[PDB]
């Protein structure tokens, strides 16, 4: 099964046309969506104006297990109405989400974009000696309580692609002074956010984005002032990250 797939930037992002998201999608469609998700890291569906809270949740169950103050009439749907900092979702926990499904309900006429970065492409572009170092690093992620140690490089459980696991929740690279930690983090994270590794989406009401949280970071642009912006999100449960040597992440505090 071949979806009508339209890449947005050169290294990340694709719009999928001809698909009406719902709880009733067949297996071939769901599988093709999951494949496009892994390949493109963030995928976009426009004109999903029939989708409401319950059907967004029902659609989400087809891709994984939703995780649990929620939108009335639902168990897992959350409203956001700001995250202008580069991050991978909830990495201060051990088994953080594998994906989110985010729908635009009210969209600013100007501003309000979201940007995603491909952390697998960011890893791949490092010179070999720098990949080898990144393969050995561990970082402490925190919500400063919750603290988790994750490998800086995560091997994706479906594709096997290696991806940098960094972003806003990183407190420090384990085993380094603060000064060295800052420099090493600035190098690796700088590759994540390099423009070539990103795609910026301008939202219209009824757009839905789905991203693979295991191989992305994102950033919500806070340039829209008091213009109302309302989005609704379902988050899907993910796995404990595995590093390049097979070691697993571990919570070290609370
Ligand atoms: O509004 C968005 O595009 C995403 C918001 C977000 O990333 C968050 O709350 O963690
Ligand atoms: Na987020």
């Amino acid at each position: 099964l071949e979806l009508d797939v339209h890449p947005v930037a050169g290294r990340i992002g694709a719009e999928i046309r001809g698909v009406k998201l719902s709880p009733d999608l067949d297996a071939a469609t769901v599988e093709a969506i999951q494949a496009a998700l892994v390949r493109h890291k963030v995928i976009f569906f426009r004109g999903q104006t029939h989708l409401d809270d319950q059907s967004q949740e029902g659609f989400a169950k087809l891709l994984g297990e939703p995780v649990a103050p929620v939108v009335d009439g639902t168990r897992y749907l959350l409203q956001l109405d700001r995250a202008n900092s580069w991050h991978t979702d909830v990495t201060f926990v051990e088994a953080y989400p594998k994906a989110s499904i985010l729908r635009s309900v009210v969209a600013p006429a100007s501003g309000g974009d979201t940007v995603w970065a491909n952390t697998a492409a960011a890893y791949q572009e490092l010179p070999e000696p720098l990949r080898e170092l990144a393969d050995k690093l561990w970082a402490v992620h925190s919500n400063r309580v919750y603290e988790t140690e994750h490998p800086v490089v995560r091997v994706h459980p479906i594709s096997g692609e290696r991806a940098l696991q960094l972003g806003h929740f990183v407190k420090r690279i384990k085993g380094y002074s603060l000064a060295d930690s800052q420099h090493l983090f600035a190098v690796l994270q700088g590759h994540v956010t390099r423009l070539e590794n990103t795609v910026r989406w301008r939202w219209e009401a009824g757009d839905v984005a789905i991203w693979d949280n295991r191989a992305t970071q994102h950033y919500a642009v806070d340039d829209y002032g008091t213009q109302p912006r309302i989005v609704r999100r379902v988050t899907l449960a993910g796995e404990v990250p595995v590093g390049v040597d097979g070691q697993l992440s571990r919570t070290t505090r609370k």
